[PDB]
């Protein structure tokens, strides 16, 4: 499901990241506030998309390409998470996008498999703030709260200790269980 690890990514965890309400939101309604303008063209006709970044996520993004090997898992289609993705990741951060189609549908939610992506789930994080993405590995989860508009959130900036802390770990599963106690 994703490329053999690189040289540089080699002994790093592979952590996997959501797109909306994670790390931003976006929405049909126009607003003047936008980071991002993003046309999408819909059953052949284009919409407008307008996009506002999470606090912090450009400086959160930097740092956790510094520590590890960081994916974009999304059960959004493509040709609005590609779009998206490329504007949002100014510093190519991300090492594999992965899209709905490499989800599986659990009766109309679509789950990220972890198992599927060909990396040691020892060794593997998930970042999402929905759970039903990761119905398979709660375990590997560290939950994040919904975003949407508020501007004074600063999730991602109290989250970097927590990955600072987690990033030099041989099995997440001990280390989230220190993290928590
Ligand atoms: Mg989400």
């Amino acid at each position: 499901l994703l490329p053999e690890v690189t040289e540089e990514d080699q002994g790093r965890i592979c952590v996997v990241i959501d797109l909306d309400e994670t790390l931003v939101h976006s929405s049909f309604k126009p607003i003047n506030n936008a980071d991002f303008i993003v046309p999408i063209e819909i059953e052949g006709t284009t919409h407008q998309v307008y996009v506002l970044k999470r606090p912090y996520v450009d400086e959160f993004l930097r740092r956790m390409g510094e520590l590890f090997e960081c994916v974009l898992f999304t059960a959004s289609l493509a040709k609005y998470a590609d779009p998206v993705t490329d504007l949002l990741d100014r510093c190519g951060v991300f090492r594999a996008r992965l899209f709905r189609e490499s989800c599986v549908f659990h009766q109309g939610c679509y789950v990220k498999d972890l198992s599927r992506l060909g990396r040691d789930l020892r060794k593997t994080l998930i970042l999402d703030n929905s759970p039903a993405s990761y119905i398979f590995h709660p375990e590997n989860a560290v939950p994040v709260q919904s975003w949407f508009d508020d501007m004074a959130d600063t999730e991602l900036l109290n989250l970097i200790p927590i990955f600072e802390e987690l990033s030099g770990a041989e099995d997440v599963y001990t280390s989230l269980g220190q993290l928590r106690a």
